[PDB]
């Protein structure tokens, strides 16, 4: 049986997978997020992609398609017909939430819209460009992205072209209006559950919070310091897509080395599901040397009591 | 910005875009046709070519091929194995409903099916040539242009050679069996959808009915007088396709006008997808001087109100 591991990495050279930035920190669950249900940084310990999964950081809160329409009841509007990231068409049937990649959480999304007109004019030999500051509400009923449709604003009024293909590239938040990191989008609206989701995690054990990888991300304007925290670092998920070892049991019992001694800093429960529990009391950074990684030491149960931290 | 224009030209100088043959009038739509989809003379006035539309007359319900069978349980078909109109390979897989310039409504279609060798035989410098009649069903399980083939019948029964090249020179319609200008063909089959057509048009105004640049086709026999409108000239898709000026908003505001007085005669909505509106109560033909022709005058808004005419 093709033995489980995780790769090695320190802090610093990981990457979050629900938002294309670096990971800031490890941090421990509040006492009032018990349970959560992110869709994108999903991964089982064998390699199964849930949710909204894809491998590329480039692939995170972006989108491609074409904008469909220019409203004029609010000129700063254009909605936005979505394929999936490699430009070819979402077909809604498919088994998935909504296209891979697409934000898995309520907020006011702020990044770049990008076009280029897909045929020359004569006399050019080269396509027209033009890009612009957007923002991409995903807590309205306007995000419907299992549809096939995202509405985005602009505060530019008239340079974006209707029938031509867009690239949104994700930056921050605009605000922290609305922004619940925790609440899956409506992704085919209201009249219709959301489908194939990867499932919620929470730990099963008292004393145990969910450990997570943790990022700051940016913020156009506004007070604020809004965290993304993601399950898996995206190289875990990489990395267990391309191994696929069987899992031998429901917890892969994991501990944080301090290479300078080989010594283990701390434990923690590695669930089958792709998240982690530790047995703490308090809801806080875990500050670790920036030389310390992850390793993976044994298959244990779902009894096993945690070294506490 | 670089300023919309439409070329100068009087009716008697303007070409269909949907059959190779003159326009004869303008003509507004009947009660029962509130909506279209061809896919020949489509363009947006911002010069991006669509459906199946290119650029020349000696292109429009033209094709070029190779005889791949001559069938024996009707020794008047052939099929044809279709290439693009400069006799390059048609790949299926490119974003266009089927080749370019062939035909977009439900007929029976006449020309003259022409072959010429594709080498020389001993003794002779130039190759052998062969042409006759033939009939081009479009509305058949047959007609799968964009699967690469399409059968035609001739009236001779054993005078085109398999494995040597054709072109098809339209000429009219056979008959007006199956002739419906309004129901686009189904370019690979029952089995799969239309793939990138240009959109349906339609008022979006109460009063208000398209406006159609008329020709009145051949017929080779029977009753009949069998129009083919266009939704805008050829010389117009020619020309903005070559300016590639933006547009402005989503209705440019066109006047007909009497160059003896430079007054206009009647107005129209020429909206951004590349077809027009007018305010009418009626279907008839749309009797102007010879001397008169359609100027641009201004962008306005889909609310703008046309004067009746």
């Amino acid at each position: 049986t093709k033995p489980f591991t995780l790769p090695i990495l320190t802090l610093g050279e990981l990457s979050n997978s629900r938002f294309p930035v670096s990971i800031d920190q490890m941090y421990t669950s509040p006492n009032e997020i018990i349970s959560v249900q992110c869709q994108n940084g999903r991964c089982t310990l064998d390699g199964e992609l849930q949710g909204t999964t894809q491998l590329q950081v480039s692939g995170i809160c972006a989108f491609k398609g074409e904008v469909t329409a220019h409203l004029h009841d609010n000129d700063h509007l254009y909605n936005v017909t979505i394929t999936n990231l490699n430009g070819s068409p979402f077909d809604p049937s498919e088994d998935i939430p909504a296209p891979l990649g697409v934000p898995d959480f309520q907020g006011r999304v702020f990044g770049i819209i990008s076009q280029r007109d897909k045929h020359n004019s004569p006399g050019h030999n080269e396509p027209a460009n033009r890009g612009h500051d957007a923002v991409v509400p995903t807590y309205t009923a306007q995000y419907t992205p299992k549809l096939g449709q995202i509405q985005i604003g602009t505060w530019q009024t008239d340079d974006l072209t209707v029938n031509q293909p867009v690239k949104f590239t994700p930056v921050g938040l605009n605000d922290t209006e609305h922004f619940n990191q925790w609440v899956v989008p409506r992704y085919a609206g209201a009249l219709n559950l959301n489908t194939n989701l990867a499932p919620s995690v929470a730990p099963v054990f008292p004393g145990e919070r969910l450990l997570f990888f943790r990022s700051y991300i940016p913020l156009k304007g506004g007070y604020g310091n809004p965290a993304i925290d993601c399950l898996l670092p995206q190289e875990w998920v990489q990395h267990f897509y391309q191994e696929a070892a069987p899992s031998m049991s429901e917890v892969a019992l994991v501990r944080y080395i301090n290479p300078d001694t080989g010594r283990a800093l701390f434990e923690a429960k590695l669930h089958r599901a792709g998240f982690m529990t530790v047995s703490s009391n308090t809801s806080a950074p875990v500050v670790v040397p920036a030389n310390g990684y992850f390793r993976f030491d044994s298959w244990v149960n779902q009894f096993y009591s945690l070294a506490p931290m």
